[PDB]
């Protein structure tokens, strides 16, 4: 599957002095599987702001040999196009409240936000698959409270299987059915983490536009979470926000789950190869 | 770039014999578009029964610079599955009633299919994408009678013309979606004849294993039917079964919509490409007439 | 060879197809296990200057279909052009040029500019081509005190040519000879030509020119046939066939007498080659022996 | 359209260790100008007597996208030759006196030998252009002392620069022509010298056998030559051999033409990729200092 163009060779040759830390890392990702080197998940803001840099960090990954499986959401673009249609989104937990008329905004988004960054992809020769169905399926978290939106019971694996198979790209829109067929809503970092559960992947990475967390009390950038030691510690602390605690939790139980080869990083699209092909990285990486 | 072995291009010209035949080829072979070459339905036991001639003829297209929208079933395999569980088919006028549990059945298969024919297309070098929602559109046929049976209202075409320009086959299962996002079983001839009448295709064909519609009072194969003549009377036959009729009426509410030069091939896939390349037909033709 | 097909060249193949006898006959080709060189190709120099998109786009099509012609062009016109530029006046005696050490400079100088015009426009269509300028041709001087720097071809040294093919290359060959101690010599292209189609005895001979063939300059008429053992002796004989027509006649009549006679030298212009190639066509002017 | 295989990835960052050498090489990978890495000056020796890693390491520079110039001889080859026809080889100060029967074995030497190293890379997947003539004019350079033997006047650049252009290293051979077509026999070490005079490339390299020049006196390698101190000595050194002095006395001239900061080394082909990617020095280091 390796198969560099003159913009991988390029990108290859940054930060030489890591260069023995380059082919040693990309010697690791390629030594497991094609389908457990990386989950990665991508807010759906990085596709309206982003998409040429995300598109470009991907067919890296791509050209040298790796089959990242790609999980977006579309958040942003979903208030977007009820904003335009006078009405105000709603959320509780950070989960969003979606009655039948926002599951039909939140398809029609899903589904051209995905199409976006399968095109950009193909459009740089890298081959994609839009998976938009049959991956998740799920039951009702709380019909009640949340409506259409999905609690993740079972993972369809074949789908992506046989795209990476193929020699595409999986791309994968975060939203579930149960099985009858009624299409759930479902936050993107959570589907991610229920990918991660099943395929096992060495790496969980989370794309965003704001880089790695940051410690508010010193203002610093968090590089590194030993989870075993300093969990505790750090819900405790006061500077980290409830959005900030939710994702963390998640973070945790997954990591839990996972075997100790796993671990988590959560970056700015920009820095994904500095952080998987060097030591130190460049976001907050999270072991168990 | 596009690029044919000597073997293609040989196969291509065993096709082709005549200037309106070399014309059609090259007039969609250089289309930049709009005009879509073909939709193709496929019988869902071709795809448990015949794979490799289908999924080879497919590649031939394909090789040649030729993009057909393929539209599959899973019928059989569905009554197979159900069978195999311990659980009785249930059909009422050839539509299946189709149950919460039936649904979660028919949406396996309908996958299983879709990704068979995907997969054998791409083992032989055909780029094929897998179309399994976001394309029908559709509201409940009739909920108390049918349950989880759509009645398509409207057809999506980016995502089969985006697989095009990308220069994959698109791969289609026959499911529809309510606007708030419920999944509806829509049978596959009826699905295909609607992506025939936004799509108006040069080639309307019809893949089953029979190879057309078959008389029943005298066991001969239809060669032609004329539905401006013949479909009233055709239809009160007491022989033509739910499944055909089904076929039958949505084939001629098509053509209805469509101009008078277009028609429909039933065929068998042995009959794929003459059906394709040429005007003499095969199988069971339908056409206003 | 290396048979692919790219966009243009299923367009080219098919474009004029209407008949199964046309389908059968590329068929004939396509599927052959013919191991005898395809072609050898004589394109009058002009044509590099005048209608080099073309001639690049035919000899690609031969190309992709994997169906290598050995190409050798000439350069006269241009080195006119030169020379008269200069205020020097052309010298010819019987079609061939009296060539001089500064006539020889200018031979050279236009040869090689060309060559590498023609090489280029082939790779920028992404066929590849191999500038072939010396080695293959070997000569003793034709008539020193008549025609200075003017060889009479004794070998042809096949194997840069068979190499270039081996590596998926057309060969691309200027008409110069060299002496064995290095002088370079100056060969009429017809002839040079004549020489390669003696040697690698190939199933086409082709020469390309601007007016199509050959015209009857007494009647005003292309000459559509013409068959040698009954026309030569009488064909020599008329007013216009003097200059380089006369040349280009007897060489052409010469090729033949050493080969088959089921060989033939088609003269046609390149917008005819595939048709005459490939199918049935009365374009340009076809000599064979006859019979 | 490029693309390079994991081993070539990793012998590229095998090669390249510190930011000054990444950006060397991406200024000769990315060039759209006219600027030429390097020429390459190739012993007559190496094509018999060790071709296929000579081939190897110029495959591996076409893989990574670099295109040098290659200049190769042929004096072994024609001296063999001409012992196998009864004939002793004839030198006058490091210079073949060449007359018309040993012109025309050196013709059949260069052509051979020049057939010989393009194939072998066409072999290795590289595209190799033969380039035999229309490169150099010269006149006699002492017709009654060397007969048929060349000064080279001019360097016309247009077939080297048309086959880099084309994606192919061009592989030339010394011999030159007079203005009116005399084929005059050049030593291959002058003539490379003459391409890296017109083309200032930014590597000068001149491959042998021994890796170097080695000092007579001491039979130690010399690692650096720094002419402006140690020319006119070094070349009364009673040790410094004919074919040695021509050499030496070829790269002093070529180097007072180029800048200060232009070298050449002298060394055997297993240190071509280390004298290609970095500025440490192997073999024979040879500049004005
Ligand atoms: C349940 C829920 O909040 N879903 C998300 C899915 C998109 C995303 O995560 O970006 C939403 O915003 O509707
Ligand atoms: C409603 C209905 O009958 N759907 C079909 C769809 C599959 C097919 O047509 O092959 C079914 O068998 O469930
Ligand atoms: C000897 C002779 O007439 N050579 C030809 C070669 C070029 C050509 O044929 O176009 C000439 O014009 O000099
Ligand atoms: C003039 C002269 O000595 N030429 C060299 C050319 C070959 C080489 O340099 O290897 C010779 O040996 O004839
Ligand atoms: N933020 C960090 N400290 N990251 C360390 C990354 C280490 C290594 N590149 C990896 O992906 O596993
Ligand atoms: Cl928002
Ligand atoms: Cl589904
Ligand atoms: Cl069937
Ligand atoms: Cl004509
Ligand atoms: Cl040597």
């Amino acid at each position: 599957g390796f198969s560099a163009t003159r913009s991988t060779v390029i990108q290859l040759l940054n930060n030489i002095s890591t260069k023995r830390e380059v082919e040693q890392y990309l010697k690791y990702f390629t030594s497991v599987s094609q389908q457990q080197f990386a989950v990665i998940k991508v807010g759906g803001a990085i596709i309206s702001d982003n998409l040429h840099e995300l598109a470009s960090c991907l067919a890296f990954l791509y050209h040298v040999g790796l089959y990242p499986i790609v999980l977006h959401g579309t958040g942003p673009q979903v208030n977007g196009r009820l904003e335009a249609q006078g009405i105000e989104p709603d959320y509780i937990d950070g989960i969003r409240i979606t009655d039948e008329h926002t599951m039909a905004v939140v398809r029609k988004c899903f589904l051209e936000q995905n199409l976006k960054l399968v095109t950009a992809l193909e459009q740089l020769g890298v081959r994609a698959r839009p998976i938009t169905s049959g991956v998740f399926t799920a039951d009702y978290l709380d019909k009640d409270k949340y409506k259409l939106v999905g609690n993740i019971k079972s993972v369809t694996k074949e789908p992506i299987e046989a795209s990476i198979k193929a020699g595409a790209l999986p791309i994968l829109t975060s939203l579930a059915e149960t099985a009858s067929g009624q299409m759930l809503n479902v936050n993107a970092d959570v589907a991610a983490g229920e990918l991660a559960r099943v395929f096992e992947p060495l790496k969980i990475v989370y794309l965003n536009e704001k880089g790695g967390i940051i410690n508010g009390s010193t203002g610093e950038k968090i590089s590194m979470i030993n989870l075993d030691e300093e969990y505790d510690d750090l819900m405790k602390q006061s500077w980290v926000k409830y959005g900030t605690k939710l994702k963390i939790r998640e973070i945790k139980e997954l990591l839990d789950y996972l075997p100790r080869s796993s671990s988590v990083a959560i970056i700015n699209v920009q820095d994904l190869q500095k952080e998987l092909f060097t030591d130190s990285g460049a976001g907050t990486m999270i072991r168990r």
